């Protein structure tokens, strides 16, 4: 995946929540809306609940810009992914995507080199604003904190 | 497939953390123990028959054996998280054969990349004693009580 880059509609393919039976284009999560979408390496890594209490905390400021939409995209397969959901958001505020294949991850060009510490190669992190499936605003370390998220729908 | 005195593969596997590897041989080498595999933390089933073991688990000890492990093809912070929700007590040995590379060894892989992304470990049950298999089993045979009854059948 190249350099990812503002109005560039995110890559078009398959992601599944909950069950591997429930699966569906990521785009069906952000069409005809405003969104957020960010990545953990993995359900259960250590860092991994870092920013999502922050996200948790702002999700009425979120909400007020027409960006309650939040996703969390992890490579693992869904049974793993909602399991773990429910730990860090009992609410369930935030949809847990599980990138079971890492299809997406390697569309968006975001591989991680990680086969030798986890088994397989995740995501990098990143934090994005979507509109409509569209890159609105592109983040990656440090700035993917819940904070750093809601000061860029606020720059809009 | 995987015969009653072969010795089990001797290949690393990961527990906890991913920093935190050994042979598996280490688990069994000079002891009795049981191995059971599940087809992914969290998987439907996984739970299936965890509580049957831990229902069982002083009466497997008064056997000798004292050593109970599960194995995934799963990473280990998976792994030990899963461990906690369906062990508390840690009685079970949480084994994460992250690569697969004992499941392909063994011979126990599942075609099952188009479900889970990866493959995965068939379930089977088997008595080992200082790395080599005294019993094997497999679905549906994966019962704590089918384990227990191998255990007498010894």
């Amino acid at each position: 995946g190249s350099p990812i880059k503002v109005g560039d509609i995110i890559p078009d393919v398959l992601v599944y929540e909950d069950v591997p039976s429930k699966s569906f284009p990521i785009h069906d999560v952000f069409r005809g809306r405003k969104g957020i979408l960010f990545s953990v390496v993995g359900a259960f890594v250590p860092g991994s609940n870092n920013h999502i209490p922050e996200y948790l905390s702002l999700y009425d400021k979120f909400k007020e810009e027409g960006y309650h939409t939040i996703a969390c995209i992890a490579v693992n397969d869904p049974f793993v992914m909602a399991a773990w959901g429910k730990t860090v958001d009992p609410e369930h505020k935030i949809r847990m995507l599980a990138d079971m294949h890492g299809e997406f991850t390697r569309a968006l060009g975001t591989e991680l080199d990680s086969s030798k510490m986890l088994g397989n190669n995740r995501s990098r992190r990143y934090a994005m604003l979507i509109d409509d499936n569209k890159i609105r605003s592109v983040s990656t370390e440090p700035d993917i904190t819940g904070l750093a998220c809601l000061l860029s729908i606020q720059r809009q």
